[PDB]
């Protein structure tokens, strides 16, 4: 039992609403407002769960060590996006459409991440290519089911995204078996061979983008999605079709704009908060749209 004490209220129900298939282990499971997964910490999988005890207090329970609390706390703050949103909210107030987004999803706070590791973020971004998000999430669940860790703790099963070593063992055929196309299976396996992959999170955006796009089959949208969603960098993936739609609805009266036009909007209006606003745009595209 540990507490994460926030300076600002967070609406947990809106945080949880970000997940598309909360009940299915993707690897995350959310049941009755309780978030949980297994995470690999110093070479083994540990159970972690989180839920609010109040508007400014998130309770964490798990079978990791007291001495490991600091590191788990950091990981959860970042993954769930629990950081002080005061400055973001003030900034959003300064733009008519950002203010509307802020009011429609008020208490969502700052952006979290899509993954608990660089490897998970890259693999999921590859999976998601040219398919519906629901289909992508089901594929991730199959892969988690087959090759991810599973920890039983306190009457509950906690599921983890497969390690790089697990994916290497699974191999291209293991991934194809889960429903993944040959080339996507090949690419995830090639990524799994990369050592020190977790270090990418601390690379400069420029070097990280060049690295990501140096893989055949990883281009601009996939790289920028990883950068923003998985690496926490202020890189705005304007090629994303949900993003283009949301920005077009907000600023161009529902008339679909090019990625280059959407990029210009982001530079002019979103500034240092583009990565946070990105998550509000995703919600907007999902939840506000014979
Ligand atoms: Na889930
Ligand atoms: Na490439």
């Amino acid at each position: 039992m540990w507490r994460i004490e926030l300076k600002h209220a967070v609406n947990w129900e809106l945080k949880m609403k970000f997940f598309v298939l909360p009940e299915l282990p993707t690897p995350d499971v959310v049941e009755s407002g309780v978030w949980r997964r297994a995470i690999v910490l110093d070479g083994r999988a540990v159970a972690v769960m989180a839920y609010p005890e109040s508007e400014r207090t998130i309770v964490v329970e798990g079978n990791f060590e007291n001495r490991e609390w600091e590191a788990v706390r950091r990981k959860l703050v970042e993954y769930l996006g629990l950081q002080n949103p005061e400055e973001l909210y003030r900034f959003m107030d300064g733009d008519e459409k950002l203010r509307m987004l802020k009011n429609r999803f008020y208490g969502f706070g700052r952006a979290g991440l899509m993954s608990m590791s660089v490897f998970e973020g890259i693999a999921k971004a590859i999976i998601q290519q040219q398919i519906s998000f629901v289909v992508a999430e089901k594929l991730a669940a199959k892969i988690v089911g087959r090759f991810g860790d599973e920890v039983e703790w306190n009457g509950l099963k906690f599921y983890g995204f497969p390690t790089q070593e697990a994916i290497l063992k699974a191999g291209v055929e293991g991934l194809r078996e889960c429903g993944l196309s040959r080339r996507k299976a090949e690419l995830i396996v090639e990524i799994a061979k990369e050592e020190n992959l977790e270090e990418l999170k601390e690379w400069g955006e420029e070097e990280a983008y060049e690295y990501l796009t140096s893989f055949k089959g990883i281009g601009r949208w996939t790289a920028e999605l990883v950068l923003s969603m998985a690496l926490g960098k202020n890189v705005f993936p304007a090629d994303d079709l949900g993003v283009r739609r949301a920005v077009s609805r907000l600023y161009f009266n529902g008339e679909i704009q090019s990625a280059e036009k959407v990029r210009e909007i982001a530079r002019e209006r979103f500034g240092r908060f583009a990565r946070d606003i990105l998550f509000y745009l995703f919600l907007y595209d999902r939840f506000f749209s014979v």
